[PDB]
């Protein structure tokens, strides 16, 4: 029952450029415990680089849902977080990376269903897509360098949810 | 102080360890460099310098460019106060084992003393040999799913600097 809590987040990515960093992405997921993805109109998938950088979590690529649209990828979703590359200072408030953890967690109570949204590798999400999110997560870096790389993003913000996880159960 | 405070992440050596995939080299060369960092320590990687590394490393190929290729962890770890290597699950008694926090805990209070950190990374899933697990002080374990539990290296690199960065900026109060 704890192990399928995790089974209740939903990893999107949204059209996601290089198909390396979709492999990365569900390497990532696996290494926490997460198991479903969604693709929105990925640019290359099938690709033999998401299975190189899958690296073993091949089953979460082969189990992967590839939709058209954001809006059908959050269908029958409780609570959605975005991050995105592009996040300008002007519509709401920024989760850090533990934060997001513990809303996560919270919104997966009474079995729900929690969407982290990832946008695309330097376009981020669009200002539609945004305002999808309920939620918009940043993950603190050197403001004068480069955004994280995608794979590196899901690493974090999964590793931070099982790290909420772990000691919810004193672990 | 302001100024110790502010150029603290540049006494942290991130060190790999016989890395086989040029392009994890490239892509912790771009983690180390969003979290602050810049000293890269390379020992007997497979391929470099390469393509697949410059390919990975977006925003960060002046870190590959002053990398320090060596031929031994004795040789990356000179001038050293502290060494913090990763490794898997279960402890090796009597080295502390610390999760991704409490080695950036442990970094700042090095850090903070005017010490020199490395953190050391091992091969794609080999790990770091018992000779190397040796020549570190402490023992870090990023907590994984135990049915698979081996992070790619470039996002190992990234929690570990990602928890580090996290630390550095509690103890300036932002």
């Amino acid at each position: 029952f704890q192990s399928m809590m995790l089974d209740r987040i939903r990893v999107v990515l949204v059209n996601t450029s290089h198909p390396g960093n979709i492999g990365g992405a569900a390497r990532a997921m696996k290494n926490m415990g997460l198991s479903q993805l969604v693709l929105v109109q990925p640019e290359s998938f099938p690709h033999g680089d998401a299975v190189a950088r899958a690296s073993g979590a091949t089953d979460i690529l082969d189990a992967a849902r590839v939709v058209d649209t954001l809006e059908e990828a959050l269908s029958g979703c409780s609570v959605v977080l975005g991050t995105s590359a592009r996040d300008r200072r002007i519509p709401w408030p920024l989760l850090d990376p533990r934060e997001c953890a513990t809303t996560c967690l919270e919104h997966l109570e009474a079995n729900g269903e929690v969407a982290l949204v990832f946008g695309r590798e330097y376009a981020g999400l669009t200002n539609e897509e945004l305002q999808r999110c309920q939620f918009h997560v940043h993950i603190p870096s050197d403001p004068e360098f480069g955004s994280l790389n995608l794979a590196a993003a899901v690493q974090v913000l999964t590793y931070e949810v099982r790290m909420a996880w772990l000691a919810a159960q004193g672990k």
